[PDB]
């Protein structure tokens, strides 16, 4: 089966026609005097040349102005002398946006396993606000398998060639497909052809229910679009001889590098990658040193924080970027605050999820502070090479089902006990019921990803306690003045909100966010909220 | 032997207790007035940077050791950009505010050497304060003082090493010191590219028989001009897919695969700049997808829409200087010729407008070979370097020439397709740059362009052949930027 939706009216709102009305009436003219040129059944003259893409938009402006003027005062209704459908058109088109519960509805049946597509009487917009159309088309691009623009194939609606063509392409029966239009007039030949006829009047809503009817039912407030994965661009920068950083790119300027934590990947930002791009940013979801597709040198000094933060600038340098908004989480969160602290120039901004900014005490061995905190026992476990590796690597499937679990779920990790029992996955089963937070596929990704690096490299992040301490002690007399945002997770066992109360001592103006009922895996666990926040922040500052 | 420079006022001009350490790095900026503008209002010293890349290219160890500071300022980015840019030309960056030891504290000099790993006589220090050069000469270093805006300066420079020009070529990005993108637009098909700079986007599209490396001279500059550059490897070339089938290189297919490329990358609009064959594609991009095109620029290639009542083929058969195009028309043949010895093949193709050893564009069929007239070991063009050539060899050693040649082999359908937009006009911003001495693709072939593209802005480079970019880069840049800036 397949679903195909018209853009203006069903996937995109408010229909361009809408404004055609409030311009007709607005300009006091005979019902459909203007919507005539647009949709009427007998497309002739200029607009027929338009949807067929014989002439572009700007051309069609004059041709149509004058053609209106014919039927104008020179045939009933008084159309002003100095009148033009150009600015009313481009503005109503620019002022039109995506029908989420619809696009949402579309992504569903695609997930369900449907043939998702759009069939619209399009045109080639060479206008000033020609971009608006491009963005709407850029982002809609993913969700649909096929795009049949009247202005590309040369057969406007409701001429049958298009419908008869919509099928040859979809290679299917007309009953096999369902047609969503907002004119009904374009729907007549669709029904008559043995296809499903659903008039998208309203704003979906009801057409969403007489829609639920066949196929299935759709969410109430679904999950934000997660970039997923072969469909993405893959960057590769070589910052130093043996060392190269892999990453994923989406969206256009300005730049914001998403840095992940232990034991994850760039795929962790899957839910934020798209949205943020769409938020109007060039996203760079990077695979941190030692992870997935970037270099994983075995040596430990190789993961010193000083080294990673510097290798971070080298990364921007080679890419030719002078400044980025750094958004860290978990371990990276640390790095990220360090980025802000040591390279403010290259940092347009900083955001940390869960990780507070915890500068060291000069008169307190770094090690002792770990030995003291009871919930950092695992950190000590890790401290020894070969050991934790051996445990985590043994059966990667469990290892992840174990680590990634919600705040309200059993099958946990032994952050407290670790050392005694000799593991974190020592009291965990050998078949952890898969978290309601991940999918077997999502898990499998991480497996393959780690099947390439093992865990040494990632673990070595922990193993630099001392020098990391020695280094960061250099900025104890500094303040973090570039824009910062700290987001805390209510139920994150290690890395608890409480660990940040004294943050403003160093980071005044530090703006803040807080997600409730949320565990460690902030992004994967409460994405929509993570997004809302991150965007608002980016927009606002 | 190595060389050091001091940002403070040597690689960047106009020159610029509690400061005794802001520099050492204990305190930041705002951790402190009208001095920020001063920093902003300052920039790179091109002959110095030039001089530097010279020595770097001469096989020296290039570096900067400066009394820095950390900027949490508002005009912070200015510093980034300068630093972002200088970065590629220096090996080590010894910034006071980083290793904690301002100049002239002798620890820095001691450290620059331990870092550099060499004798103090093996290096030459370039400071503009001289009071910072005492210890340097003291240590047994080579001290040059930056008094003039770098004249008698880089003069004493030329002395110690050798001669750097005055009006030089613009810095050429490379080689693998660049980012490498990879997008998979369709099952077997993926497009490789190179990225530099931050927004907005401009995709540089190359011609036959080249690569993204062809834009080497424009890639940096343009980034620095304030743009996110995407020097792409066209279908069939270098690191992107090279499917053997011909239909696979139809123009309609490439222009569409072009939108797919922007889509996956999440970009809604780009400025498309084409040259040679791509130039064609690029104008088609403008013609079929104006939405995704913020702009269009073509180098050499005019916009030549087809005649409905004139078989496309006949127009090639008619023009005498498109004989080679006919040669190419047959599969296996031209491949076999060009592939045989790639070294010659490129030395032959890439030559200036004022050089012999040419290509048989005219008599290709007749002599049966676009190289038959070409020497056997073409004296390497003064326009390329053995290394630059070698790049292209390896690049093509991966795809052969079928894929690239198939660009030619779609004459008919390309015609049939483009005939769809004969009733259209190109209204998005366009710029046509013509090359005086480009044998095929002569300026003359564009006089009627505005018939279709009014407002079409224009540029023209003199004494220039086909390889516009490689041949007259600085002029190409000047123009492309001015255009981008202005529109
Ligand atoms: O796996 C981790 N890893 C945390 C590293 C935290 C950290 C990073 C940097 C400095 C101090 C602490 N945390 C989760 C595991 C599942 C239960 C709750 C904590
Ligand atoms: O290699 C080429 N290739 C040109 C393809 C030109 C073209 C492509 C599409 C439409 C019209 C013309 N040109 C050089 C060859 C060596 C001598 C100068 C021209």
């Amino acid at each position: 089966r397949v679903a195909a939706f018209d853009l203006d009216g069903v996937l995109a709102l408010p229909s361009i026609a809408g404004a055609f009305r409030r311009s007709e009436e607005a300009l006091a003219l005979p019902r459909d005097f203007l919507l005539g040129a647009y949709q009427t059944e007998f497309p002739e003259g200029p607009t027929e040349q338009l949807m067929k893409g014989k002439i572009t938009f700007s051309q069609w402006v004059p041709l149509m102005d004058e053609s209106y003027r014919k039927s104008s005062k020179a045939c009933g209704a008084n159309l002003p002398e100095n009148f033009s459908i150009s600015q009313i058109f481009s503005q109503a088109m620019a002022a039109r946006s995506i029908n989420r519960p619809m696009l949402q509805a579309a992504i569903a049946l695609k997930k369900k396993g449907f043939t998702t597509c759009i069939v619209t009487n399009n045109w080639l917009d060479d206008g000033d606000k020609r971009d608006s159309l491009a963005q709407m088309m850029c982002e809609l691009s993913q969700h649909f398998d096929f795009l049949i623009e009247s202005c590309q194939v040369g057969m406007i609606k409701p001429e049958p060639q298009i419908y008869n063509f919509l099928l040859d392409t979809l290679k299917a029966k007309p009953n096999e497909v369902v047609f969503l239009d907002d004119f009904g007039s374009n729907l007549k030949p669709a029904r008559d052809m043995g296809m499903v006829t659903i008039l998208v009047h309203n704003t979906a809503s009801a057409l969403r229910e007489l829609e639920k009817v066949t196929g299935t039912q759709f969410p109430e407030a679904p999950l934000p679009v997660p970039c997923n994965p072969n469909d993405v661009s893959h960057g590769y920068v070589t910052v130093k001889p043996g060392i190269r950083l892999h990453f994923v790119e989406m969206g256009s300027g300005p730049a914001l590098c998403l840095c992940h934590g232990f034991p994850e990947s760039w795929f962790s930002w899957r839910y934020q990658i798209p949205a943020l791009a769409q938020a109007g940013f060039r996203v760079l979801a990077i695979d941190m040193k030692g992870y997935g597709d970037s270099s994983s040198p075995p040596e430990i000094e190789e993961y010193a924080m000083e080294l990673l933060c510097k290798e971070m600038v080298t990364f921007l340098d080679k890419l030719g970027i002078p400044q980025a908004v750094f958004i860290g989480h978990d371990w990276a969160g640390v790095m990220v605050w360090n980025m802000a602290l040591f390279y403010p120039e290259r940092v347009r901004a900083v955001a940390s999820l869960n990780t507070p900014f915890m500068p060291p005490d000069p008169d307190v061995s770094p090690m002792k502070v770990i030995r003291s905190i009871p919930v950092f026992n695992y950190q000590l476990y890790f401290q020894e090479p070969g050991v934790a590796e051996a445990e985590l690597e043994k059966n990667m499937s469990r290892t992840f089902k174990s680590f990634f679990r919600a705040s309200d779920e059993t099958g946990f990790i032994a952050v407290h006990k670790a050392t005694e029992i000799g593991g974190i996955l020592v009291n965990t089963p050998e078949d952890p019921n898969l978290s309601k937070i991940t999918t077997e596929e999502e898990i499998e990704f991480y497996i393959q990803q780690f099947k390439k690096t093992g865990f040494r490299g990632p673990l070595n992040w922990y193993r630099n306690t001392e020098r990391n301490w020695k280094w960061s002690c250099k900025g104890l007399g500094r303040k973090i003045l570039v824009p910062a945002l700290m987001v805390t997770a209510e139920k994150d066992i290690v890395l608890r909100p409480e660990m940040s109360k004294n943050m403003e001592k160093w980071i005044p103006f530090l703006k803040r966010g807080h997600i409730e009922d949320c565990g460690h895996w902030t992004q994967i666990e409460k994405p929509t909220e993570v997004n809302q926040i991150l965007i608002k922040w980016l927009q606002t500052e």
